[PDB]
């Protein structure tokens, strides 16, 4: 019996869970004004604050940290690296306190488990960064020299239900092929190619089909000529990418049930934007089905809006049957999902990466792509 | 026997031919040197250069203008029209001499045709401008209010060659489906659902995959970054989109023999960024067929690049022949292409759309889509 603790710091809560073996005994999600919030200058500041709400949370459990067996956190902006799960070390936290590849409330997590780790002995892994880049190199041209298409995704909830597929038949997750898409706030479409990741869109920085909050992919004349036209506002302007855009800019909501309710009313803009997001999610399945050359056993949506089973989900599947047939996934679990991984490591079903050679290992490789730099 | 005048200006040449009903008697290209070219400020100030050229090439033919029974040219940056052969009018000419809605040396064309209109009485059409717009309000949306999805692209040539795939088995173009993919210096895929090209993407202006010289779509948070770093040159960072992108600016050459000739001498960088623009054109017909629901009759590549078939056309087929199977209709024939059409027309075959009508019943149906301003 191994006993767990998941964290999960978000940009505006925080979750913890504690596991015994597969089972959960303790999660509480601590959710952050931004007044509470806004105290503090740079993200990096609200390490400590954030550390005591954990330390809290087990504290009142009448547990103590070193009765754990491992420590597992959500990953950050590390640098680039193959999916798995990854043990903490001094490379890792230098990285995420000098935030290198970006600010994020997720860096945080590590920090907390690592501490948790030098005062107990026990060992804290991250497992499934949103970094994680698993694409083949002709993914990674874009048109342009100075560009690069990137990975970066929700790889979590993506290789996890993934997994959850081939295990609901029986099969290897390393033997099949699969379009996979996740369809929250923010919509990544992967294909999945023998368990490997190899194609997939830069969901998190606001490329590919519109979403409830994130405009997704836009024009690029249009944009280079609205980018300097006096409206100039970095911010501003910044947040038509991932705050400020999509079915929220249209219809004042992003909440899907609501603008389903508004379709039932007879409202047409409502619906002709809505009708418009599953038409886009379907066009990206298109692209990755192209990247299977076709070999799809399955397409499979996931997230919050394959919850939406009255429009969404039938107008995708009467679009992109032609190409597999369509499996509904709804939501996602992140405690479960990092406990679990943590699980199969501790009962040695698993291996645990190395962030830092690993991370060699990636950059090895991706020099010598970017070795184009020949004229 | 009806004697037709064609009118084809580019942006560095000019394109003239005469046809007897279906019989070419006369072509000839008349390319303008950047020197001789750079000796005009404005685009219009080209107007009676090249209309000299127009009335040289026939002059020297023993002909007079009242012979003829049409002139014919391309069509130019009109207001948004469905597919068509138009008659020239005071509005058409209104528009294309103050630009409204930019300027190319296309618009020229129209009304030089006007022109040796209004000098003989014979009329004078354009057929199928780069702004033909036959898509679906679903497609209009981007992700962003202020931001819309057009259709510009080579609808010539791609109108042409449908019309070409069903003439070819005897059948109607307004009763098939089609992927027709144009793959030249500009790359556009379009959905072909019953004779409408239904949607798109915006090639003139930058917007799908990369070609030998553009671009293409490129990753949104990189380019607003990029787009105000200092290196700002609104003309140097405009033209990475239409002039300095794409294959030129890995390989630095635009020439497909010249690239698939590197391929052979085992050139590895060459082969894989001549590889990634397979992939990526084979990605967006993967878009196009999940916009037909999977009802692909055929997927047809055309084009110059067409014309490569050890690896490019090998490529794109393995991926997408799941789709529906795939024919090759190499280069295009603008000369013949607006001469038949203006042909028909005076055969009785087709009927020539009136352009001002026909703008304002577009604009109507626009202008009830933009009604989103609804809050
Ligand atoms: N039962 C339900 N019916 C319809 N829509 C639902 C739903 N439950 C959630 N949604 C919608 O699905 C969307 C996504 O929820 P999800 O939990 O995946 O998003 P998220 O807020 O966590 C952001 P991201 O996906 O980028 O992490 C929501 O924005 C909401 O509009
Ligand atoms: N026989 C051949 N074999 C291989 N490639 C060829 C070819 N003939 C032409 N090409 C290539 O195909 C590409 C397109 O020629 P195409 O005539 O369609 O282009 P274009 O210069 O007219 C610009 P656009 O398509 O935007 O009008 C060229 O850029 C060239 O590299
Ligand atoms: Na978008
Ligand atoms: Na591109």
């Amino acid at each position: 019996m191994f006993r767990i603790l998941t964290i999960n710091p978000g940009s505006t809560s925080t979750k913890l869970s504690i596991f015994e073996d597969e089972r959960m005994v303790k999660m509480q999600n601590f959710s952050h004004s931004p007044d509470e919030l806004g105290r503090f200058q740079k993200i990096l500041d609200q390490l400590e604050f954030r550390e005591k709400i954990a330390r809290q949370f087990v504290e009142e459990t009448g547990y103590s940290l070193s009765s754990f067996s491992a420590f597992v956190s959500r990953g950050g902006l590390l640098d680039p690296i193959p999916g798995g799960v990854y043990l903490v070390d001094g490379l890792m936290i230098k990285t995420l306190k000098s935030g290198k590849n970006g600010e994020h409330a997720s860096n945080l997590g590590a920090i907390i488990a690592h501490r948790f780790s030098s005062e107990t002995g026990v060992p804290a892994y991250v497992v499934d960064p949103v970094v994680v880049d698993e694409m083949e190199d002709v993914a990674r041209v874009s048109g342009h020299p100075n560009y690069q298409r990137k990975s970066i995704f929700h790889a979590l909830n993506q290789k996890t239900v993934a997994k959850e597929v081939a295990r609901m038949m029986n099969k290897r997750y390393e033997e099949m092929n699969l379009v996979v898409a996740h369809m929250g706030g923010g919509i990544s479409i992967a294909a999945h190619r023998k368990g490997r990741v190899i194609d997939v869109n830069n969901a998190l920085d606001g490329d590919g089909p519109f979403t409830p909050e994130r405009s997704g992919t836009l024009p690029l004349t249009q944009l280079v000529d609205l980018c300097f036209s006096g409206k100039f506002t970095y911010e501003e302007m910044k947040k038509r990418i991932v705050g400020n855009g999509g079915l929220v800019a249209y219809l004042g909501t992003s909440d899907a049930r609501e603008v389903v309710r508004r379709i039932k009313q007879g409202d047409e803009w409502a619906k002709r934007v809505y009708r418009a997001m599953a038409y886009q999610i379907a066009k990206w399945i298109g692209k990755m089905a192209a990247v299977l050359k076709g070999e799809v056993d399955f397409i499979v949506l996931t997230g919050g809006l394959a919850h939406e089973k009255e429009f969404l989900v039938p107008w995708i599947t009467k679009r992109v049957s032609f190409i597999a047939p369509v499996l509904v996934f709804p939501g996602s679990n992140e405690e479960k999902a990092l406990a679990l991984s943590a699980l199969r490591v501790l009962r040695g079903e698993e291996k645990p990466k190395n962030y830092s050679e690993e991370s060699r290992r990636w950059r090895e490789r991706y020099d010598s792509y970017l070795d184009g730099i020949l004229r």
